[PDB]
Order: C-alpha cells, then sequence, then structure tokens
C-alpha cells in the first residue's frame, strides 16, 4: 500500500544517515514521535516540517554547525524540527561510559512510548532507547528490526 | 502588517542572516528565489525538502562535503522546496571568466525565469545576485537585503 511504501521509505532513509554516522562518528539524536504526542519537545527546536531524506538528516547532525546540537525530532513521516530539547534521565542504570545524548535519549523515552536512536561521538556506536532502557551496540539489521516493531 | 508581509520579511532576514554567515567563512552558496515563472522542472532535480526556512537549514545545507551542498538550493515563498537542484548553465560572455559553475548556473536560470539567485563565491566571500541574464557582484549586506525587498 502506499502507506507501507512510504514506511519502507522512511526507515531505508533512517538507516541509511545512521550507517553513515556511524561510519564516521558523528554524534546524532534522532526521537520518534509515537502515540505519545511529543509537541512541547518538537517546540523547543528549530521548526523543518521536512520531507525525510538520508541526505538532510546527514546534513543535520554535521558537527560544528547550527542544527546538530540537540536532538531531531521526527513524527507522520517528517522530520518536525531539529536542535529540540530532551530531559535528561536521571537513571543509575545507564552505562557509565556514555554522556548527555544517551541519557537524553533514556530520558525522553521515560516519560512517552517514542524510539530514540543515538550515534556515539566517541565510538560510532548505535543505541536505541524505548521504554526507559538503551539497547547498545547495534548492528545495521538489528536497528533496523527495531523500526520494524 | 499583515500575516503575508510579516511572513515574507522572515523569510528574507533567515535568507540574509544565511547568506552573511556564509559570505564571512567563504562557503560557497547558490540559492534560486521562484518567483512568477514555475521552476517545477528544476525543483523535480533535486532532494525534496519542503521545509519551513530557517538560516540554520540554510546554513547546514551548504555546509562543504556534505550531500545537499552542490547543486541549487530552490525557495518557493517561504520554505526550501528542493536543494541539490541542477540548473541550466550560461553561455552568457558577461560572465567574469574566473568564475565557476554556481554563477554560470545562476545566470542560467535567470535567462529562462524571472527568479532571484544569491550566490556566496566559495574563492571570495563575495555575494552576488543573477535576475534576468543579469549578474551584479560584490554585493554589501545593506544592498542584499534591499534588493530583497524590492523583489
Ligand atoms: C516509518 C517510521 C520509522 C517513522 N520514522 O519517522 C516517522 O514519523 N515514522
Ligand atoms: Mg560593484
Amino acid at each position: 500500500t502506499p502507506v507501507e511504501e512510504a514506511q519502507q521509505k522512511t526507515i531505508e532513509a533512517i538507516t541509511k544517515a545512521i550507517n553513515y554516522m556511524a561510519k564516521r562518528r558523528i554524534g546524532a539524536l534522532l526521537t520518534i514521535e509515537r502515540d505519545t504526542g511529543m509537541g512541547d519537545y518538537i517546540e523547543t527546536g528549530i521548526p523543518l516540517n521536512a520531507k525525510v531524506s538520508s541526505e538532510l538528516l546527514i546534513n543535520i547532525f554535521i558537527p560544528n554547525t547550527p542544527l546538530h546540537d540537540g536532538a531531531v525530532i521526527m513524527k507522520n513521516n517528517e522530520i518536525a524540527a531539529a536542535a529540540c530539547y530532551l530531559p535528561l534521565s536521571e537513571s543509575p542504570f545507564i552505562s557509565k561510559e556514555l554522556g548527555t545524548r544517551h541519557r537524553a535519549a533514556v530520558g525522553i523515552s521515560e516519560v512517552t512510548d517514542s524510539l530514540t536512536i543515538i550515534v556515539s561521538e566517541e565510538t560510532g556506536g548505535v543505541s536505541v532507547a524505548k521504554n526507559g532502557d538503551l539497547h547498545r551496540e547495534l548492528t545495521e539489521e538489528a536497528l533496523k528490526e527495531m523500526l520494524e516493531a
């Protein structure tokens, strides 16, 4: 169906962008809104309401650029905003080597049903935050399965 | 002070902030503003964005060595319609010979549309505008803003 094709296109754009950033160890934070509305967080960023592309996602997260400091929030198959605030988790159960990107991802996952993707700037490692837990060192296939699920 | 007028003023402020930033950093850029001649055929050659304008997004688009930096951004009213778009190259003899493909593309689109195109040189940081087949170079910040305001 058109809806199914569009979802698969979006997943492909995301995974391509994440793979490129993982290879270059570009830190990134990408939250996908689900049933819990995230408007209050979207409003803290720079509005985009842009079509998804791997190219635009990569251009957003380039280091030392206006848009790379904060989270991208995606909603209804569009990039709603960039450079958004997310709340920092106070969980004591996050790997101690991780810093504020990962804590922000976990934090938003504590209070919403959203899925957040994190690329580490230290390692290029890819992780996902959902339900207050962080799933670390994901393969490409693992990330795709989480997005399909 | 209608909403349309205020939106235009916010868009002009975003463009001029981005162009000033890129000029200072010698970030090459090529930004075409559609007017009454539709540019769909050119917009369709790029990556679709259909994005709200911001100075931040414009700057990010043109950072060197990134996916979206080569080719034109085409704006439709208060949106960035597409990036990395193809524009036709002018063969005009009035294009300074030292200028590269971005300036020739800008003049080229300006020969077949009523659009206004802004160019930032990666060599000098100089700002130029192409309109109606003519290239106007070395614009001050004030002159660019006045040209945008008049357009
Ligand atoms: C298809 C899915 C992963 C999605 N990505 O951004 C969205 O708004 N939905
Ligand atoms: Mg002069």
